[PDB]
């Protein structure tokens, strides 16, 4: 059918590679995860076309929380209804719930048409006007984010009562068409040759293997003979590692380096010594390197596609039977493990268990210790289950299934306990299937906040088909916004050729359970296709003709018909919720900076006030750090809110789409500190001392009472990002970097270093913002000790939650950041939040460093 076929042409498209280049692999793990994940896939496709309207609108339009609201005031609102134009104001309560209101709108609209109302307030909606945005639920008002940032900003919520049948005509239109344990033989390979290897002719030639499981080695690290340097070096030999091949453990893999010697590392390249179907592998292997930066464990298990260009290393693996040889069954291994013995142990060694567990690297007595005492680990400590698998030995068969008894047993961990088990240093996949168990209770708002790192371990996967991409595919196709970011985070990651196989084979499986979302994320993918090429314009146009006259042309270039269908009427790949309608070419412009980056702002007749938006998009630098620093700031805004801290604080979106492209959510009625002390003259703020401008600024923007909640909104939202750049180590601050807004917010920009790389971050406190906690005085300790107050509140909040930074920042790894590579990138986040002491001890650090940040203040006042 001609359906089929579009489809594939259309999914092609999307993804950025062909779905053709998949079959002419000739690979049955690929064509079998293709089949196994779009079986999967249209069944939760069929499931969601039957859904109830009520479950259809948190499918589609998830509620969104205030987080205090997760797991008594008047309140104006205007409420319409679809197809009307004449609206209702009417005031209410923010405690009271979207039910009643409901009710009162169809008071007020059977009052106004004269009859008796049928229709019930259990049969509506209420629809965030012009969004992609819905209120409903038994949730008091003020618990939504839509009318909590209403009361905020003194604005008033338009509403608009969509009714169950028009949920359900969405719901019908977004439619999908219709044995190894007794081989004692020491584990050996043959080393056959290598192919277009490029080195200096002088030096020798050398390859390094070691046998790994996880970050452990199972054995000392081999090598082999130098041979002379050349384009086919010829080894011939056979390379033996002191491990049986019985106690290979399920995810072992081979790794190997290629290298000049008189250190040169040439290539590396890693495979598994079992396949996706368990079978030990034998036979001819030809691994395509990888360039180099010696042995690389945590790098793919997958070849360089670049097969016309890369370094080849063939090797043999022999057959160690004349049979195939499997991975024991889980029922072998229980059955194993079940014979072991139970530590009996008095009080004294009961004593170092009950402290080394609580209390971090052992010590060798330590670790004996730990794996003794396992059956009272499981019972008395089952969250210290991570310690006891590094003091499992993966290279004995006897002790891995000793292991895999407990944990089969072992009950089911709080979510903070199974984001540390998705680590790298826990490769076993029975060890990941239990922490996938474990996260199952996540809820798709913390699933949310942590899907950036989910993402990233898929990188660390052995294999194609796992239980985390079932468990992401099957929450992404159970809620359209988690579904729209792991399109976008798997789709950024495209032009890096280890995950594009990865990622393009799990957004097809997608694509299959949602033909329709696939046609609005092409929508968006067409429009960030005419951003490139008007980005483009704009860069070699820019550099020849004056600013005012290449921004004519943008707008030339802009007004064509393809662009205007290209630009407008898409969900904004920032937030699925914000749609951005017409264009407003008028306003649109682009910054002076080397990449030229491109402001387009947009408008909705609909949607009013809240439609006016703006996006930026960025093409030559590399959004990554901003995306994961500006997740961590609204990380500590949640777990601020969560206990009754509001800190004012403004994570704008910032999304990578591509190869060194994306996109930003610009923050309107907003300017650089830069901007406002240039002052400028003939303006409401210009000042007396270059200290007032800020101040000055804010008075022009809030008149009379409103200076107040300026004020306030300022030193809250200080004292946010003082502890945010502070426990971070973000560095490079200047007037240039630092935002308010038309409150009095003040926020960061440009996220490039952080985690202090390198050198250690001091606090950073500057007398241009404590002018305006002061109020313009000189002497003002009741409100400067007020900020203090909310720094230290704010940062001890924090470092009550520092493990679940930890174990977050961990898992990035994974995203090959150069700032964020090794242990002491991490071990900045460590110092900066003082884990290792009490909180008294780091509350009276805390308050020394921000005391020498004050000192530091004190040399612009004492000017
Ligand atoms: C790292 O680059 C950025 N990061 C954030 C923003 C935002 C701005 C205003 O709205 C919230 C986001 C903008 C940029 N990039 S820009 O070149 O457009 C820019 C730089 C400096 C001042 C204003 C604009």
């Amino acid at each position: 059918d001609r359906v089929k076929k579009l489809i594939n042409s259309q999914i092609s498209l999307l993804i950025g590679k062909g779905l053709h280049e998949f079959d002419s692999l000739r690979d049955p793990e690929v064509n079998d995860f293709r089949t196994k994940m779009r079986q999967f896939c249209e069944e939760a496709a069929a499931h969601r076309q039957q859904l109830g309207w009520v479950e259809w609108l948190q499918y589609s339009f998830p509620l969104q929380l205030e987080p205090s609201a997760r797991g008594n005031r008047a309140l104006l609102v205007n409420v319409k209804f679809e197809g009307s134009e004449e609206s209702f104001t009417f005031q209410v309560s923010t405690k009271d719930m979207p039910l009643a209101l409901m009710a009162c709108a169809l008071r007020k609209k059977a009052t106004v048409f004269r009859q008796p109302l049928v229709e019930q307030p259990e049969e509506y909606a209420l629809q965030v006007n012009g969004r992609h945005e819905y209120l409903y639920g038994n949730y008091p008002l003020c618990h939504f984010q839509y009318i909590c940032s209403c009361l905020h900003s003194g604005l008033t919520p338009h509403l608009t009562m969509v009714h169950s049948s028009s949920i359900l005509a969405m719901r019908d239109e977004q439619s999908n068409p219709a044995s190894l344990w007794s081989l004692e033989q020491p584990f050996s390979i043959e080393l056959i040759e290598g192919r277009k290897v490029n080195a200096d002719e002088r030096m020798k030639l050398v390859v390094q293997a070691g046998l790994f499981h996880g970050n452990e080695m199972l054995c000392k690290t081999v090598s082999s003979s130098e041979v002379n340097v050349c384009s086919e070096p010829v080894w011939k030999q056979r390379l033996e590692f002191d491990i049986s091949v019985c106690d290979l453990p399920r995810m072992a893999r081979l790794c190997f380096a290629l290298y000049a010697v008189v250190d040169c590392p040439i290539a590396w390249a890693n495979l598994m010594l079992f396949d996706y179907k368990d079978q030990l592998k034998t036979g001819e292997r030809c691994l395509y390197m990888w360039p180099s930066v010696l042995l690389n464990p945590a790098g793919t298990v997958r070849g360089n596609p670049n097969t016309e260009s890369a370094a080849a290393l063939v090797i043999y693996l022999p057959e160690v039977a004349p049979h195939p040889v499997y991975f024991p069954a889980l029922e072998k291994i229980l059955e194993l493990g079940r014979h072991g013995e139970r530590g009996r142990i008095t009080e004294e060694e009961q004593l170092q268990l009950r402290e080394i567990l609580e209390r971090g690297e052992l010590y060798e007595h330590e670790k004996d210790l730990v794996w003794k005492m396992r059956h009272e680990v499981q019972e008395h400590f089952p969250e210290a289950l991570a310690r006891l698998l590094l003091v499992t030995k993966w290279n004995k068969h006897e002790d891995v299934a000793q292991m895999l008894y407990l944990l089969c047993s072992w009950p089911e961990l709080p979510v903070l306990s199974a984001l540390e088990l998705l680590d790298f240093s826990f490769p076993d996949c029975y060890v990941g299937s239990f922490a996938i168990k474990s996260l199952r209770k996540l809820t798709d708002d913390e699933l949310f906040q942590y899907l950036l790192q989910l993402v990233q371990v898929l990188k660390y996967e052995s294999y194609l088909d796992c239980e985390l991409t079932k468990f992401l595919l099957g929450r992404a196709l159970a809620n359209r916004k988690i579904g729209h970011f792991l399109f976008w985070h798997l789709r950024s990651e495209m032009h890096v050729p280890s995950v594009a196989l990865r990622f393009g084979l799990i957004m097809e499986a997608y694509c299959r359970g949602s033909t329709h979302h696939m046609k609005v994320l092409m929508k968006q993918g067409e429009a960030l296709s005419k951003l490139k090429a008007l980005n483009d314009f704009v860069k070699v146009s820019s550099q020849k003709t004056t600013k005012p006259q290449t921004k004519e042309m943008m707008h030339m270039c802009m007004r064509q018909e393809t662009y205007m269908e290209a630009l407008s009427h898409l969900q904004s790949p920032l937030d699925p919720s914000t749609l951005l309608e017409e264009v407003c070419v008028e306003q649109c412009t682009f910054m002076d900076s080397k990449m030229k980056p491109l402001w387009i702002m947009y408008s909705s007749e609909e949607a009013g006030s809240a439609g006016n938006v703006g996006i930026i998009f960025k093409n030559g630098d590399d959004l990554r750090q901003d995306m994961l620093t500006l997740q961590m700031i609204q990380l500590m805004d949640v777990l601020w809110k969560q206990e009754g801290l509001d800190l004012r604080m403004t994570p704008y979106g910032c999304l990578p789409t591509g190869d060194r492209t994306g996109l930003i959510e610009v923050v309107l009625h907003s300017d650089t500190i830069a901007n406002i002390q240039l002052n400028k003259s003939n303006m409401a703020a210009t000042a007396a001392f270059n200290k007032d401008a800020l101040l000055n600024w804010l008075k022009s923007k809030n008149p009379g009472e409103a200076l107040d909640r300026a004020i306030e909104e300022f030193t809250l939202s200080c004292a946010g990002y003082c502890v945010a750049t502070y426990v971070l180590g973000i560095g490079d601050r200047h007037s240039d970097n630092i935002m308010i807004r038309e409150s009095g917010q003040l926020f960061h920009i440009d996220f490039g270093h952080f985690l202090g790389n390198r050198e250690r971050v001091p606090f950073i406190l500057t007398y241009d913002f404590v002018h305006v906690i002061q109020q313009g005085k000189t002497n003002n300790s009741e409100k400067f000790e007020r900020f203090r107050g909310y720094c230290e509140r704010a940062y001890t909040i924090l470092r009550r939650h520092g493990l679940l930074f930890l174990h977050l920042f961990a898992l990035m790894r994974a995203a090959g950041l150069p700032e964020l590579s090794c242990s002491k990138d991490i071990q900045y986040l460590k110092d900066s939040l003082a884990l290792g002491k009490t909180e008294e001890e780091a509350l009276k650090h805390f308050r020394v460093k921000f005391n020498e940040a004050l000192r530091e203040s004190w040399k612009t006042k004492v000017n």
